[PDB]
């Protein structure tokens, strides 16, 4: 169980919140796959190329963290990694009941697959990508909210 | 982080929901301490001694699980174990914001101490100790909601 | 299913919100039993005898409505009536998840027993017995929140 | 009141959850109209033709259930059927407060029109069409979640 | 602090709810700016021209209320008015946790800028523009829900 | 409306969250009365006399703030002050619907009496008096959560 975790997300863009979850989750599992989704149905502010490059950039410090692009069924992806744990992050603005539903859905699709929830630090409990996207879209300063090594990446387009 | 995790609660009484969380969380740590709080202020149905004996008997199959009763602050008990990880469960009727708050209060008191959330099985996502107390006070069959190895011990007293 | 429905509660005291639910739900069943629970554990403001008399007096205009006080499990009382339908109300301050849970607990104990939810009138969507108890304990005018035929009986004792 | 109920929905697609609500609601009313909406503002996965055919298919067993297409004001539709009850379904992921608002809105538009809420079975409390649409859109197995007689219908496009 | 408040909104369209908030807020501040946003990302039913004209029309009675169009960062707008208070409105259907997040976001962007929340009257607690838009979009009567002086404005297109 | 505002509560004990709300709300009224309710029914940890003395000592720096203890209905105490505005705080763990309800109950009892909501500082959005009582009952360090000028007075008794 503790061999491999998968942390799925749009990461549109990667926040301090997400980095906190990758730090805590990467410490508990021998390996963490960060799975960067297409979120086509979502019309993401950043392209997959930008989103993968920011999250690769922001995670270079964690030696056991691999970043892949994924356009598929999360349950299936875990199957092909022989992964028994989806990592998910909980914040003040979480649709908690929706998170549980997704946890139960993924386990019905893959009977080996459990979901484990982490918290960001208190400083980051009120960060969501949606906030970060508003501040960006409204030409505000988002530099407090995202890792400094990606702010260049994100501040142009 | 993987050496020790603490699953605290009042366990008044331990439910099949709790047993799911012990089973899954125990898989992720080398040792899992089940920490049963006096919780005098809550006026629990079962004595601290009863609650410890019930969870002891329910966890006897999990060889890396150990059961303690404690009188103090939880954040001080994790520091005594050099525990950096608290395990909690998340249910349909959880007060999600309050779990967050408790996570952040536990951190502010012990700055090495994170909180990790597990889910019970779908069949048990609707159990709460509070609905088990109603059934027991009203002399209903709670047998379906708790581990059988405690059911003899609850039904009388 | 249409022969009998049971509207259970503590009714400490019956409110104008409750009266809306009796009026609407009574229209849908040939007989509606108002089942007033002892609820000893909740420490109700009014005695079980007081609560029964108040709702009896408030429902005297509804000819297919009958009022019972009960000590036991609700799921066992519906089986004694061959009742397959529980009536509950939904309010702005309802604990929605807990109503669901109670619905599912009532089913697991009596597998013929579904739960149906009605709404009070908009004017009363903000009443709870709990806000009526505050007003009565603080000697405010609760006259606007409860049926007048009980208002003489509440204000003193 | 008990003569006719209307159960409105997009039914994109019909789930086991929806079938449960049609079963329980059809047992209480002499007749149930299932009203299949355009949900143009919603950009539905299935066309009205597919959505009406699945719900007609899935409800053939219930003799008192009629399925119509409707592109109009729900309050008006009830008026033209002389209907005094909108049937709605409640699940763990429901926006409860939004459901109440819609109940009060419909009654302000049609002063005869009350809303009654049913639960699916526990096995189905965590099903929503949105889940079913994700699993479908992500080429997963949705066969556990929808009536088997429509799975062919839905599994192509 | 009490010199100037800003009340931002899409006002798509202005409701009795919004008028209540403008009444109460305008009584507390020497001056109230109503800031009418583009909500481009929102695809508003009414154009800025219609939305500004309705809110100017509906607020002519309040002598200290000015209406401006704004396509920018709320934090910056307050800075240029030397404003220390964002006025926001709370209703039964509010995403409360999202409102707090926005309050904290705006203060991180402008360290002088606090958020103050008003209630509409009980008669209006269940009004949201989204309801009003549905009723309008569905050719229903919305005349109870919006100030009568704008109903002409809004009832054509 | 700006002449007097009343910030009611049980303040068992006053927290740094409360102090933020006093500081911000006091800026907006010529006089702010902190009204400490007996709240006998709630069984508060600290005596009404203790709670008054603690908040008196915590507010001594705010020259337009005054502290009263009251036994009655809050809506009757505002009428005695000719107070048209109640001040409340909103927190991550607030029961938002219940605050609304209380707002509407206070209005129905005193029809001049509106409710205005302030937020504490981000650092304090996670404090509740209820989490401070847990810490004090469990002999933890609450020093970080309450004003120091009361910390000598809480820790013993």
């Amino acid at each position: 169980m503790q061999k491999i975790g998968i942390y799925p997300g749009t990461f549109d863009p990667v926040t301090n919140g997400h980095i906190d979850i990758i730090h805590r989750s990467s410490e508990l599992f021998e390996k963490l796959i960060v799975a960067v989704a297409h979120s086509s149905a979502k019309n993401p502010m950043f392209s997959l190329d930008e989103r993968l490059k920011m999250i690769q950039l922001a995670t270079k410090s964690f030696k056991n963290v691999e970043c892949v692009a994924f356009e598929g069924l999360l349950a299936n992806l875990a199957k092909e990694y022989h992964c028994k744990v989806l990592v998910r992050g909980l914040r003040v603005v979480s649709d908690f009941e929706y998170e549980l539903q997704m946890g139960y859905a993924n386990k019905s699709l893959n009977h080996e697959l459990e979901t484990l929830y982490f918290m960001p630090t208190l400083q980051n409990a009120f960060i969501s990508s949606s906030i970060v996207r508003s501040i960006i879209a409204h030409k505000g300063d988002a530099s407090h909210l995202v890792p400094k090594e990606i702010y260049p990446l994100i501040s142009k387009a």
